[PDB]
């Protein structure tokens, strides 16, 4: 889904850096690709983000399972939005986790 907001992260590098951010992710978050690359996606969180939901994401990553959650995130300018976030593990030919894809399916409402 090239036309959506998504990032691809590399679990095989320290702290799951973003290695690709789609045009839609730039549009949603207001950050530049240069401001995003190599970061962990948690930079989108802020004071109003529910930690119980952050824990659910941790668990999904630990267990390498697909999941969907809703949580408050923040654009570069500090604007709050509800993010319906879908996380999808991608495995290589040998069954080993290779990427995690995160789609911000809906940004607010
Ligand atoms: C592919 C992928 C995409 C993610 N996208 C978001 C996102 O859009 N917003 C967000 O708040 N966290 C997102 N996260 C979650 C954080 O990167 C992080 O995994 C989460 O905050 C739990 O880890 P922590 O407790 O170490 O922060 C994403 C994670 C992955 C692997």
């Amino acid at each position: 889904f090239i036309e959506k907001s998504f990032v691809i992260t590399d679990p095989r590098l320290p702290d799951y850096p973003i290695i690709f951010a789609s045009d839609g992710f730039l549009e949603l978050t207001e950050y530049s690709r240069e401001e995003i690359m190599g970061r962990n996606a948690r930079f989108l969180q802020g004071p109003e983000t529910d930690q119980a939901t952050v824990q659910k994401i941790r668990d999904a990553i630990r267990d390498q399972r697909e999941t969907t959650v809703q949580l408050i995130n923040y654009t570069k300018s500090g604007k709050k939005f509800w993010n319906l976030l879908h996380l999808q593990p991608v495995r290589d030919r040998k069954g080993g986790l290779q990427y995690f894809i995160g789609v911000q399916l809906v940004g607010s409402d």
